């Protein structure tokens, strides 16, 4: 009737392998030490924030998964905020596990889930490494921009670079992926971007080149996919799932 | 009838090179013989391509810039950095960058912000030099409402936590919330105003109880430069104008 | 009453400033958050090992100083032994503090105690960074001997590089200081060299050199130190201390 | 004779030269140039891109500018003094700057081939694990080979004579400049000669010790040879007018 | 029977028994000392450091090529004075061959550590790292039976960690000289309940305590020192050539 | 004399903190200095051949300008072997003074700016290494100068034309390094150096600085005759020069 915690992490393993990850992404078990143990209650994240973790507690969470790592730079203090998040953690015996760039470039991962949501014709990686996708999106700009309002954020900031011609090539990555060498990189490849996390270098980057970008936030263009995901586990595993930051 | 290098002197005299911080590529980013008379004056917050075409195409013969050409070194000349060059030397067009020296020397950018806000007792708020951080004498409303209606007409506010008044104001013009000045900041002020937000920031600054307001890259310098702008027009006998802003 | 944990942090570093530790020790707070917690009961040990951390607990320890910080490399990932460790202090709230490099080269502190059991004549730091103490031992390698056996470690290995005439110069470093760069430095500076922690390559190289090494082990080296350091907070703070792992 | 677009001559020089035949960080390949579809009535070859060369490709009408050494082996971020007026000839007059470096240095019949073919090599190798230099046994006296490089190379080469040399011995030539400190300790396990170019005080007396005869027929003379082949290639095969520029 | 060899034939014959690949990355195995190696060779010393006593030793002794396991040097040096100049002095006076098999002899089939695993008859024996350094295996007996045959033929009075009781069939792990720094131990306790090999300091016994691996240090001489002799003993068999032993 | 008042004679004239960062200078060979020297043996390379000239002349204290090793070793075969061999044999200390050398008042670019009479003169680096001033006469003059004292068929990068009373930069030993024209050609019309190669040449011409390569050799063993001389005249010794 129950999962062990080493059980859950098998079955997210198997959808989004470990070795999908990127050079150095810190992916796999985050806080955690018995993965024997019987899981109560399985809770999703897009962050492994402070207030992520707090209702976790309060929501009575043992199995914490979160779409970003707890730490990317490591640490030798323990002070501060990463002191009440630790503490919370280990005095409930919490288990805190991420799939971060492994979820999404697997399968019907982040990525996937985005460019399935646009249809795009003939999909392909965007990256060498497995992230983001690239295809034809069959339709207007306009028809474009009501998918991204309708489905991923009311509001995107448009750098409307040039304009863009029906049946244009149409790159998505969930997430950031805006910084300015992802700019240069994707205007070879597409006529629009859609993507996350836009700032001013990258903004002028994009006019300059005449790549037309889609800022639907970080935090929208993950959580569409992470939705997915969540569905996914609910309807394979006898484990009650709850959602903690969306 | 003024020369390029005369332009340069009166500029480094109100922004010292050496206050720039270590690494940034400012002065002379494009040009050759500064003997050269300059009839008038472009000034820009990025050297961008369309700021170059405007400068050629309104007879701009001397282009200020905030940031500089490039912040990464190339040794190859193609696409957009080759269309760049070709104007401006096609035009002789000199470029010329104040960037983190004009941000912390004495108003500069960051001291313009500074003054809006009338904060007391305003110290650097990096060892660097950049920023300033100060109390604001005042509600966080009146803070908001100074915050319309000469920077940004709608910042995104972070609002961690409430916030009394006569709090801890930090700014800093420009791109300034990167998560480690989040960390930073946080030890140091109530509120945090600056610009380019970006999504793990805004969790950091949630977590801390930092209040974050995002202004824009864009605007939070733009506000400055007209001032550094009005400047050179009060001094120079020179025709001057903004390309971007 | 009682003592808040950032006056006991301000009397240790008082005695001990953090900016004499030297460059890259990872000294001061380890673990912990509220420094305005009052504290009852401080324990004192040479390692914040897991044996020491249960010990603590196990006793109602509140304020953990060790001499050795909790980590030298940091991590992002908290599992096995350090996930025990955390979980003890943080679901306890305990306080862990360390004074590791600054405790050895401040006044009065490790090094000092050793040159004041020797009473060397006009002692001096041996290395510039203020690690280690050398001046001249008033009397016999007989004595100097008898006094390391009564009062540091009962049967300290030596190796007799060669004979040791009265009124010889002594190094003398708490801990580790057998390492090969620094058998070849002291050998320029001493004749005898008290330290700990002797290894293989480093007897060989004390032998070429003709520098008579003294391993009263790293332990005891720095607990008899240590314990005057107990002895002076003792004396100082009104307050229960305790030690932990000597 | 008839015009050529850009891209075109690109693609018949790669064809022979391969960019991935470079060397490790080499800068070779498109060095100044947006359009590639600009069409070509006159190509201009030179060993350097100096500020000489390229007034004179502007001043002889050169619309595609050839050079085996590339513009910049180090990025830069300000464009001031020399390499100012160098970019403003070109791009005033969008003159493309292409190079083939190592790549031209390393391919078949390329810079260091020329050498090797010249001295007759017999059983040739690559004498670098990167491909660059060759190797092998000189069919002759050590008096011929110096005759051999004093007809074609350059008349007074700068001879180490290190030890005597007896017929028939070991050979190695590398176009350009061959003669550093780690070239000689190198080459001197492989060779009882070694031609290359640009000799400075401390590798003579590295040299000297080594017992490895080296002569200097110079940077400019030793690539100049190869590059007057390849110049000869492009003439036969291509219908353009084809100029010299500094050599 | 007893003749003189040359130099390049004693290292050829070194190196079919250990092959420099073998050699662990940055490991300065192979020539240390020496320039021609057409030199005949009458009289082969074998030592673990090339010390300078033992460097003295092969002088007085006649010793003509001189084998250690432990390089010469470790780091690189550009000035050459006291200890470096003195051996170095001996060596070229006398044009001593100074020759090392340092961990391609570790490693190598009937190595250093092959020797310790053989002693204690390990099951199954494996490589302990993945670069093929050390043994690993189950010892087929009581942890005091293993400790017995560690005095009888490495080391009398072993320091003992005793992190846990260990049960009769434990896995040994064994890695002849200094296997003992705390990234090795942290890696060893994955893999065996008990860790035989040397020069143990303080913080590595601390964490051998706290992650229950029993740790005995018989020492970096002794654990290099056993299989050591073997070695010479298997010179000794197939060269027709006097062999004699300097530190041991 | 000891080895020891020796070096501290040379180390009065040519401190070792003047040395450039990573320079390897001091004593390179050599364990007792405590040693009686009566032979003192100078040269520019401790090479091969003029280690073995200095184990033939019965010199006991050999003094190179270049330091034996620049890069470190831990294997000693081949050219350093036999090197060392000599030395160590015959207990040959082998000491160097090489930037500190260069950098010291009366020093090697001193030598040189004093036999062109440079007037006003200044160091041309920050870290002391050559010599900038006035030269006081034509070109011409300063190419007979440097012909008759200094190498007799230097090659000439002639940039372009200099005129009378033109700013003159001299570097003894390596100083034609692309970097160095390039810092140079801001801070002077004539170039004196040793070691020219090809792109170096190019850039010169480039930037209109004139260029004379009076050889790596020759611009330092000017000034190392000088020391010598100097030497001689302070120390009660037998002073040999083995490679110039
Ligand atoms: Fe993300
Ligand atoms: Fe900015
Ligand atoms: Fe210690
Ligand atoms: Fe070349
Ligand atoms: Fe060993
Ligand atoms: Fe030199």
């Amino acid at each position: 009737v129950n999962m062990k915690a080493k059980e859950i992490i098998e079955f997210i393993e198997t959808f989004a392998p470990k070795d999908l990850a990127i050079e150095g992404d810190n992916i796999g078990l985050q806080v955690g030490d018995n993965l024997d143990k019987e899981i109560k209650k399985l809770g999703i994240a897009l962050d492994p924030s402070l207030s992520v973790i707090k209702k976790a507690e309060k929501e009575g969470v043992d199995f914490l998964f979160t779409h970003h790592p707890l730490l990317k730079d490591p640490i030798r203090n323990f002070t501060g905020v990463i002191y009440k998040k630790l503490k919370i953690l280990m005095e409930n015996d919490i288990i805190l596990y991420s799939a971060h760039t492994n979820l999404d470039i697997c399968k019907n991962g982040l990525n996937d889930a985005l460019a399935e949501l646009y249809n795009l014709e003939n999909p392909k990686p965007l990256y060498d490494n497995g992230l983001g996708r690239v295809g034809i999106f069959k339709g207007s700009f306009e028809e474009f921009l009501e998918i991204t309002k309708k489905y991923i954020h009311k509001n995107p900031i448009v750098v409307k670079s040039k304009e863009v011609d029906d049946n244009f090539k149409l790159a998505v990555l969930s997430g950031y992926g805006l910084s300015q060498s992802s700019i240069k990189y994707v205007a070879e490849k597409a006529d629009v971007y859609l993507s996350g996390d836009l700032t001013h270098h990258s903004k002028i980057l994009a006019e300059e080149l005449g790549l037309v970008v889609v800022d639907a936030t970080h935090y929208s263009t993950e959580v569409f996919g992470l939705k997915k995901f969540k569905e996914f586990l609910s309807s394979n595993l006898d484990l009650e799932i709850i959602s903690l930051d969306f």
